[PDB]
């Protein structure tokens, strides 16, 4: 075939009911993840692809960095219950991996205060329930599936990309496959 399991994509031994359609997992830890997001910008991509009724799903991961992916992992949660991944999501990858003036939970916070979230908004949020459990997802979703490795993405809980067999040669082009393969998933 032209999308042929095992090169393309991998299936699950062990599917996964009731998982969201589309499921990225990132760490701002992440070297390849910051390349996905800031250079391919992989899921923006995506979405330009998918059907028409299909809901995206993007959760951090705490096998990075210790003690403070977790932090952030806590922190994507904010963002989520926020909705403000948009404003914060290129500072938090640049403060980690370019400018590394991310140490700590404080220094975290300070994205979100320059992003333009309240302090009060930003600590009441990061302190609540509603974030707790969102953190408990977040988890919950990396567990169901034994996730080892980021950038990783699942389509309906049992197919896994595979971008390691797709052209890299040209950075558009593997885009574009990453999408359409995504796309050809979603039919599945």
């Amino acid at each position: 075939a032209q999308y042929e399991d095992g090169k393309q994509y991998t299936t699950l031994e062990k599917p996964v009911a009731g998982a969201p359609q589309v499921l990225e997992f990132f760490s701002f830890f992440c070297p390849h993840c910051y390349q996905f997001e800031e250079v391919l910008h992989i899921s923006d991509n995506v979405k330009k692809k998918l059907p028409e009724g299909v809901k995206m799903t993007k959760y951090h991961v705490n096998f990075m960095g210790g003690d403070l992916g977790k932090d952030l992992t806590q922190a994507w949660a904010v963002a989520m219950a926020l909705g403000v991944e948009d404003k914060v999501t290129v500072p938090l990858f640049e403060g980690v991996q370019k400018t590394q003036t991310i140490r700590s939970a404080s220094d975290i916070r300070d994205v979100f205060i320059n992003a333009g979230i309240k302090g009060e908004e930003y600590d009441a949020a990061w302190n609540s329930f509603v974030v707790k459990s969102l953190v408990a997802q977040q988890e919950k979703a990396a567990a169901d599936v034994q996730l080892r490795g980021v950038p990783a993405m699942f389509v309906n809980g049992k197919y896994q990309l595979n971008p390691q067999g797709m052209d890299t040669s040209n950075m558009d082009v593997f885009v574009q496959q990453y999408a359409d393969t995504v796309k050809y998933l979603s039919e599945k």
